[PDB]
C-alpha cells in the first residue's frame, strides 16, 4: 500500500536524489562517466518529474496524478532506491572508494535501476502526460496475453504477473522463477510494468517459445554479457582479435529492449551490431551461417540455438541471480519476501512456506534438514 504521490512526496524524492547525487560527485569514488551515469540520470529523472508537474497544472490535474496507480508506485518506488543509495554509502564506508567492494557493485545495482526507471517514466508520461492507457505493447502475441490477465492494466505485483505466465508459459522452479523476477522487474520495485513487459517480450521474441529463448539466450549463453558496457565488451573481445568470430552480445541500458553483438572481424577489427526488431536467435543462427559469429566470448564450442525454430540446471539459476537484487525474496515460492528467520541454522523464508513445510511433516528447515528449534520474525534487504 502506497501514499498518494501529492506535490509534497515527489518533492522529497527530488531532495533524497540530490543526496545521492552530491555522494557520487565524491572524486574519492574515481566515478566512470559510463552507462547508466548516475550524474546524469538522477538529474534527468528530477527534469521528467517537472515536466510531468508542468502538466497537472491545477489542483483538480494534481489530484488525478496523485491517486493514478502507476504514479504511486513509481514515486515510492524512488524514494526507496534513493533512501537505499543514501544508506549504500552511509554504511559502505571507505568501501564505496573501492572500485571491486560488494558496496559498489550495490551502487551499479542501484545506477540499473535508476536508468530502467527514467525510461520507464519517459515511456508512461511521454511529454508529461500518461499515457499508460494508452501503450501499445509492440509484440502483438505478447500484447494479447497483457491484455487477457491484465486488462488496461499500467502496473500488476509480480506475484499476480508470475502466475499468469505460468498458465501460458510454465515456470518449472523457484530459482528459475527469481532468475526470471530479475530479468522483467528491472525496476527492483516487485511490479511488473507495462513498459518493463514490453522491454523482455522484444528482447526475447517470438512470444510463443519466450522463456526458452530467455534461457538459452541469457541464462547459459556464454555470448550473453547482460548491461556490460561497449568498452568492457570491446575491450573483452579484444584478447580475441586474432581469432575471427569471435563474438558476444549485449543489452543496452541507452537503448533498452534492443541487442547489441559485438564481433571480431577477418582484418582483426571489433565491430558492432543492432539486429532489427527479429529473433536474436535468428541474428545469431544467420550469422553462424555467414561466418561472423561463431565464437561466443571466444569460446570454440558455440551452442547450437536451431532448437528455437520449431535441462537449465539450479547452480546455472542461482549463478545468474547474483546481478539481480533478489536476496530478499523466498525462494521457496519466489513470491513472498523472506518473513521468517529459521534458529539455530539462520535459514530465511516466508512464513506461508514454513507453514506448508511443517504441515507437510517436513523434516527440519526445508533447506539443510537442521532440527528448528525456534522462529523469529525479520525484515530483508536485497543487498544483506
Ligand atoms: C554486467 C553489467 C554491468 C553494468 N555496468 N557494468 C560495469 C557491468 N551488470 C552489472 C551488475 C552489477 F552487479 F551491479 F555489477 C548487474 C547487472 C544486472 C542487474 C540486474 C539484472 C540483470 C539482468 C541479468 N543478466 N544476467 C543476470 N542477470 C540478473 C539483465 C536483466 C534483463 C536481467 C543484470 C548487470 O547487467
Ligand atoms: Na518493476
Ligand atoms: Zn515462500
Ligand atoms: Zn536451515
Amino acid at each position: 500500500k502506497q501514499a498518494a504521490a501529492d506535490r509534497r512526496t515527489v518533492e522529497k524524492t527530488w531532495k533524497l536524489m540530490d543526496k545521492v547525487v552530491r555522494l557520487c560527485q565524491n572524486p574519492k569514488l574515481q566515478l566512470k562517466n559510463s552507462p547508466p551515469y548516475i550524474l546524469d540520470i538522477l538529474p534527468d529523472t528530477y527534469q521528467h518529474l517537472r515536466l510531468i508537474l508542468s502538466k497537472y497544472d491545477d489542483n483538480q490535474k494534481l489530484a488525478q496524478l496523485s491517486e493514478n496507480e502507476y504514479f504511486k508506485i513509481y514515486i515510492d518506488s524512488l524514494m526507496k532506491k534513493s533512501k537505499r543509495a543514501i544508506r549504500l554509502f552511509k554504511e559502505g564506508k571507505e568501501r564505496m572508494y573501492e572500485e571491486q567492494s560488494q558496496d559498489r557493485r550495490n551502487l551499479t545495482k542501484l545506477s540499473l535501476i535508476f536508468s530502467h526507471m527514467l525510461a520507464e517514466i519517459k515511456a508512461i508520461f511521454p511529454n508529461g502526460q500518461f499515457q499508460g492507457d494508452n501503450f501499445r505493447i509492440t509484440k502483438a502475441d505478447a500484447a494479447e496475453f497483457w491484455r487477457k490477465f491484465f486488462g488496461d492494466k499500467t502496473i500488476v505485483p509480480w506475484k499476480v504477473f508470475r502466475q499468469c505466465l505460468h498458465e501460458v508459459h510454465q515456470i518449472s522452479s523457484g530459482l528459475e522463477a527469481m532468475a526470471l523476477k530479475s530479468t522483467i522487474d528491472l525496476t527492483c520495485n516487485d511490479y511488473i510494468s507495462v513498459f518493463e513487459f514490453d522491454i523482455f517480450t522484444r528482447l526475447f521474441q517470438p512470444w510463443g517459445s519466450i522463456l526458452r529463448n530467455w534461457n538459452f539466450l541469457a541464462v547459459t549463453h556464454p555470448g550473453y554479457m547482460a548491461f556490460l558496457t561497449y568498452d568492457e565488451v570491446k575491450a573483452r573481445l579484444q584478447k580475441y582479435s586474432t581469432k575471427p568470430g569471435s563474438y558476444i552480445f549485449r543489452l543496452s541500458c541507452t537503448r533498452l529492449g534492443q541487442w547489441a553483438i559485438g564481433y571480431v572481424t577477418g582484418d582483426g577489427n571489433i565491430l558492432q551490431t543492432i539486429p532489427h526488431n527479429k529473433p536474436l536467435f535468428q541474428a545469431l543462427i544467420d550469422g553462424s551461417r555467414e561466418g561472423f559469429y561463431l565464437y561466443p566470448d571466444g569460446r570454440s564450442y558455440n551452442p547450437d540455438l536451431t532448437g528455437l525454430c520449431e535441462k537449465v540446471t539450479q547452480e546455472q539459476y542461482e549463478l545468474y541471480c547474483e546481478m539481480g537484487s533478489t536476496f530478499q525474496l523466498c525462494k521457496i515460492c519466489a513470491e513472498n519476501d523472506k518473513d521468517v528467520k529459521i534458529e539455530p541454522c539462520g535459514h530465511l523464508m516466508c512464513t506461508s512456506c514454513l507453514t506448508a513445510w511443517q504441515e507437510s511433516d517436513g523434516q527440519g528447515c526445508p533447506f539443510c534438514r537442521c532440527e528448528i528449534k525456534g522462529t523469529e520474525p525479520i525484515i530483508v534487504d536485497p543487498f544483506d
